[PDB]
């Protein structure tokens, strides 16, 4: 499959672990090792393998090759916490706000999601709220006029609060189903990013009590632990309603979806296992897991 980078230490990648060992110390200290050089991270680690543990006393088992299985079963459960998969339909329009850092992927995975969902039947328009990042705005208008997807955009700076809420009345105007609005993702300034977005989420409020319906994290699995703290850090300045994986495929630190599931509980939306359009795969945890594991 397309998680095939990600296999020499995860899922599949246990059988060679396991294999003719005997269960002790040294092979949870080995699996350990495995799973933190994956990138699953500390706490997650701790907590997979002591469930492990647990559960290969209390059923006997002194064959390694056996814990394949109930790894598949612990790591199965983490990911099934989260696996809440993003519905937009019933609003007018239903609005995704877009938070996240610069070269993650946002202005890509907006394109993606915005051809997603006119190819299931529903308007979109789109609202450049990251003023400041000349290049961002300019990349979603052109394309947007020409995929004839209406953009909302205004000069350089505007105050990006203002620009999105002119985009959901124009939105609500013209009956658009579906409004995704990009934001400003510059961590240099922690409490600024807070207010900025506190601001943008009360401003919408004059508009509709219920926007934005969805508040989306876009991080970048190859980036392994930045995508963690920027995960921890936005989950801190706004309500995240969703988290979006991107750039699964070409990287051995696939185990990061397990941290950014497991530590904050936020449900994975979408997961980006390709550079197509059908890439960005709305997340299941069952045929993740299955093909993580699958030989």
């Amino acid at each position: 499959r397309s998680l095939l980078k990600t296999k020499e230490n995860l899922g599949s990648g246990f059988i060679s672990l396991f294999r003719g060992k005997k269960i002790d110390d040294d092979l949870f200290e080995e699996l350990e090792e495995q799973l933190l050089i994956a990138d699953v991270g500390v706490e997650t680690t701790r907590k997979i393998i002591t469930n492990l543990t647990e559960g290969a006393s209390r059923k006997q088992l002194r064959d390694a090759e056996a814990l394949y299985g109930l790894l598949k079963e612990e790591m199965g459960e983490i990911l099934a916490k989260v696996d809440e998969p993003l519905n937009v339909e019933g609003k007018a329009p239903f609005v995704i706000l877009m938070v996240g850092v610069n070269g993650v992927g946002k202005t890509t995975t907006i394109g993606k999601l915005a051809r997603q969902f006119e190819q299931q039947g529903k308007s979109v328009m789109l609202a450049a709220g990251d003023t400041f990042r000349a290049a961002a705005v300019e990349q979603l208008q052109v394309w947007g006029q020409r995929n004839n997807i209406p953009v909302i955009a205004q000069h350089t700076g505007a105050d990006s609060a203002s620009v999105i809420f002119d985009a959901i009345q124009a939105a609500k105007a013209r009956n658009i189903d579906v409004l995704i609005a990009d934001t400003a993702g510059r961590l240099q300034n922690k409490s600024h990013l807070m207010e900025e977005l506190k601001k943008i989420v009360r401003v919408m409020k004059k508009l509709d009590v219920e926007a934005p319906h969805e508040v989306m994290l876009t991080i970048d699995a190859s980036t392994g632990q930045n995508a963690v703290s920027q995960a921890k850090l936005f989950h801190e300045a706004v309500g995240l309603t969703g988290i979006t994986l991107t750039k699964l495929d070409g990287t051995a630190k696939g185990g990061v979806i397990f941290s950014v599931a497991d530590q904050f509980g936020i449900p994975i939306r979408y997961i980006g296992v390709g550079e197509r359009i059908e890439d960005l795969r709305p997340f299941k945890a069952d045929d993740f897991i299955e093909a993580l594991f699958a030989r």
